């Protein structure tokens, strides 16, 4: 099982802790999100284009079934993975860090452009604010430790998970 599965919206900080915390536990970082374009070759779009949303998460499952029992690193799920009954269902009994963030700080943390579908540019702020209500429950009903990242810089968010393995 993974040391630690991390779970959170757009810029919450999943491949960033992600990657430091491996780094810290001297494991591999394993992103869904990678494993699905390295697993098909196509992009994330391409798939959700051509094959749509039911295809893709389909996709998603299996990959994310496979890590969770195959990667021993840090495993980061891609933001929407928990909209997925059969995730939700996998990750039961998993360690889950819920990477908190509130709607103004995430929206800015994402104007990198780092290609965010769901948050096009008219309106990011508003959109993001939906996706919150929209994907929060689901992360707090699959999380099992919550860390807020609010104020806390990258090293202090990794320190503080790392407390609590
Ligand atoms: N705790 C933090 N404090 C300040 N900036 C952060 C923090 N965590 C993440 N960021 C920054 O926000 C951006 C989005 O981070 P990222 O890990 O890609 O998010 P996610 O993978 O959840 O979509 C990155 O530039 C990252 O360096
Ligand atoms: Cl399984
Ligand atoms: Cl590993
Ligand atoms: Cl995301
Ligand atoms: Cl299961
Ligand atoms: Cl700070
Ligand atoms: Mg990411």
């Amino acid at each position: 099982a993974p040391k630690a599965v991390l779970v959170g919206l757009p810029g919450s900080g999943k491949s960033t802790i992600g990657r430091r915390l491996a780094k810290a536990l001297g494991v591999g970082l394993l992103d869904t999100d990678v494993a699905i374009e390295q697993r098909t070759g196509r992009s994330i779009a391409d798939i959700f284009a051509t094959d749509g949303e039911q295809e893709f998460r389909r996709i998603e499952e299996d990959v994310v079934r496979a890590a969770l029992a195959d990667h021993d690193g840090v495993l980061s799920l891609g933001g929407g993975a928990v909209t997925s009954p059969g995730v939700r269902a996998a990750l039961a009994g998993h360690t889950v860090v819920y990477l908190e963030i509130s709607a103004a700080e995430g929206v800015r943390r994402t104007g990198g452009n780092t290609v965010r579908p769901l948050l096009a540019g008219p309106d990011r702020a508003e959109k993001y604010r939906a996706l919150m209500a929209k994907r929060a429950p689901l992360y707090r009903r699959v999380a099992t430790m919550r860390v807020d990242t609010n104020r806390r810089n990258p090293g202090a968010v990794v320190r503080h998970i790392l407390s609590r393995l």
